[PDB]
């Protein structure tokens, strides 16, 4: 029982921002994918991940507060483990998550078996290492992606065996003159 | 009350209230209830209305069947009916059909003083931003719309609504 | 065994309180109460609890006017069960005027989850503080209030479902208790 | 001749208010109930009684500045005597009027007969027992509440025994827009 | 109308009461209370009434461990059906653990004899207080107590009997209450 | 309703003491005569009555603190007043009851009648009339002693019109050695 | 505990506590139980014993029917039984019958700090005096006592009980 | 290996005491209760536990210093698990066994499995939380009582599964005449 945090070996590298009113600061918390049913290789995008801009939708400058990965097991691991493969990248990064492990930085974990305990991991982003805004009057490249990767199941099954959400919070800022 | 500093922004909104022409319109449209005033509302705990008014837009069809519309914010509490607008303060009754003339926009306020501008706090109060609205009924309907009302304003959220997503 | 006190992540947002006018103030107790949430393990079991409604905690609340929760906590306990028929749950304090199903539960905010059994030193018990600046301590009062706190829990339908739970939820806290009621007797 | 107070032992337990103009004070005095015509049972609530409220539909706030209950005798009680019950309690409390002696604070009086005088008996509501504002931004259930209760005649007649009115003031604020 | 307050004669003699270790105290809440401790005009009615076994008192009692009283007074109240059919009525407060039947109030040291109804103003209410130092105030405690409050009141057989109470004696007072005892829920 | 202290008119002439350990105050109200059944003309002489010997047994000195007769009517009374004499005299007294009226002090009372109130009457003794020690190492006639009369009931019944009751308290000195 | 100042006066006491030679007797006399104490103690609400003592007095009829008798005082909470006097710390073993000598009056004392001197307040205490006594089957018993057993003593009487007279 | 404090939530609420010589400390460790062979609950009274007043038996006076529950498990545990619940309520509370987990306080233990370990669980009594004498010279109902249950074992055996003994350490005072 409990949880971990994991730093990612990170290296300065922040992302350039527009010169520049209130601001309201929200948390979000959304599940990234899913493992277990097949081998999964998920590039999510914070700058598009669907859950965050529902949320970005009615602003013009959203930036991101603090933000992390985090690892979820779940009973199904105990008995058919797996490895999963979790890097912080910047969107431009020619990475694929086939290849997470030569990337600096980039670690693996086994969830399940006898052996260990179902702890929850938790990797946060280090926004020294990517672009801080998520939505603003230009869009930038240096935008954070989570890269996560893990090999087909050894018994596949439509019960997830473990999960990785994204959780965080964001400052919206200039209110986007939308429709409703 | 009002509010402090505490994180806080002002967002604004314009949905339809009410349209008429189709049959005879007798709203009573309540923010705080309004759908696309709350899916603003939605992630917050604490919303504050900044500004509103209502609008009354005249479609070219107005013309040919000339209507005339009657508009008056209320507190919800008012025992005050859409047939008897022009019996409250607010009151207003407009022609429309390009023989009722009004500045660009036919726009009444709404005021604040006159309700409470809370619409999601922890309570649930009763007195506040309520849109009366009349027209009697047409001669010749017509399925579309001869004329409509919006509102348009501004409102002020805070703390943060935990949320799924 | 072991106790562990896994705190969930919050958001400063406490629930507006009515005042009390400055004449003489009523005298006030403080009862502690711990009653069960919930049962995992017989079959799918999503429960929303909310400490409002809460049974056993307002036979306490009865006779007063006035009602605060003062602390407050989530205690997930499995059972020998769960140690060879393994479950994993889902916990979140949401404050009660909040959307969110319990099959949501991973997509709020503070959103925790845990593996019961199987898994080593999954026997432990779960403790779940609620923070009372997270929603409204009120649970009685001149005015029913919207933000008051609410449980939210979730499973799945177990693939070796049994009569007996193989782990449960209990809430403890204490309340303060004041302004007490006229009544018959 | 003449008429005289007489205290309802109560506790504190005031309502709670909201945070928060100029405002006009008015008194009133309507009639709660009639006793002699039958076994009458009544329970006033200061909030929503008639005569209050129609001094109050035109405002948004309206609290009780001072508030009693007038209990008053008529000839008829000099030769048909009757006893009264008297309670001020909360709008929550789940007393009925036929038990009100079981509730602190609940009074009896006898009204009438050769041996007694008609005097007027004055029961005044503590204001910190119960809520104030009987109209308000948000509807409090804590509100005034009269108890009285008397048991049916032992001679009915449809002239009047004995009444008790409710008087007081009330202070009005918040103007409420309303038809008229 | 009008309310006699009419004091029994008492003598200082307060229940000895057990201490509280000087650890840390527990918080206490103060609950009004009021019931019908007898009724006269249908029989001849006497009866003695011990707060300590007293239903509606220990109603609220109940949840708590100790419990100690603040005031206390007997209201003795006359009906319309006294008036033209008088009765009169004896009343003591006695410690409990004291000899003497209601057939003796007269015999006692405080006790009082009051006329209802038939004699001029005689409609009024009576109140004969506790004087609580006359008994002991604990109700409820690590130990039960020998000289716990106790009224005795006593009449007569009417001579015009009728299903309808004449007159009738409340016990209206204030407890307090602490200590809360652990329990289901 | 109530009751009233009605002084009985005296004169310095207190009895004569011994000389002279711990001592108790015990409190007293044994009830001296009753009204109603008969013409009754009492005679109590708080030396010998039993109730006070009663406590007066086990010990060798006992001295009035304070003590008072109290007059009370019953129901009964209203229907068939009726009228009680009183006077507190001192042992020695040759005055009979029947002759109150002829005693400096006796007062008439009238009890009952649809006239006047139920009121219960208090005519305390006055220590400085008469002898205070009750029971003493010598004995002694001024002992205080209480007369009361009444005439034969208008309709008698065995049940009492009016009763006096005779309270007060006495201090136990020099206990007496006794069978048990 | 004991006791201060307030109006409290000291009382003489005498009672017949058990009886010998009839039939064998095994008594458990308990002041706070003991008819004559109370009748002492009724008017009031504490009582306290300050002196106690039993005495062990035989007839001449004890010459021609020798007995023998055992004493002892303990707590009401003892578990001592009359049979297991002679086991107990007070235990005492007289003979009686004019071949049993032990000074003008045979007493055996209470003691105090081995009981609870109280008997009446505003708790029932549990370990009060308690006299044991044994004197086994008598042979020819005589329906007219051989020796019996006096307890005296001085009680401390305060807080005066309302009462019926 | 080793052993745990587990602390039970209590809330003030000691016991009332004697006003009130030389005393003596013994310490003590008895078995409340054994698991493993049928379902057990048991209500450990530590006021009337037999070996508790083995020791208590000489003496009048008897004051709990200081004492704690020790739940410990046995190999038979590692195989066939179990799970015990535990409460330290006073004698009065109408709480039992079956019940625990709804009294304010109340723990529950998993004991076995080849998941966990198989530690000693000591949950020691908060003294300010019921009465600390256990023989007094009168008898409170505030005393100090175990409650603890468990539900049929899965495989029952005579050789138990998991056992709760009680030590701690009393101050006995006042000698009490005892046979021997």
């Amino acid at each position: 029982s409990e949880v971990v945090k994991v730093k990612q070996a990170s290296i300065p590298a922040p992302g350039s921002i527009l010169s520049q009113s209130p601001a309201i600061v929200l948390p979000f918390q959304f599940e990234a994918t899913t493992f277990g049913t097949a081998e999964t290789a998920a590039q999510v995008s914070l700058q598009t991940a669907d859950p965050i801009t529902k949320l970005t939708a009615p602003y013009r400058h959203a930036q991101i507060v603090e933000c992390k990965a985090i690892l979820t097991p779940t009973d199904l691991a105990v008995s058919n483990p797996l490895t999963v493969y979790l890097a912080w990248v910047p969107a431009n990064s020619p990475a694929t998550p086939t290849q997470i492990l030569r990337v600096y930085g980039g670690q693996s974990f086994v969830l399940g078996g006898a052996i260990s305990a179902a702890k929850t991991i938790e990797v946060p982003l280090n926004l020294d290492s990517v672009n801080r805004m998520l939505k603003d009057s230009v869009t930038y490249t240096d935008t954070p992606k989570l890269l996560a990767y893990s090999r087909a199941p050894t018994n596949p099954s439509k019960i997830p065996t473990a999960s990785i959400q994204i959780s965080g919070r964001i400052r919206l800022s200039k209110p986007m003159l939308i429709a409703n």
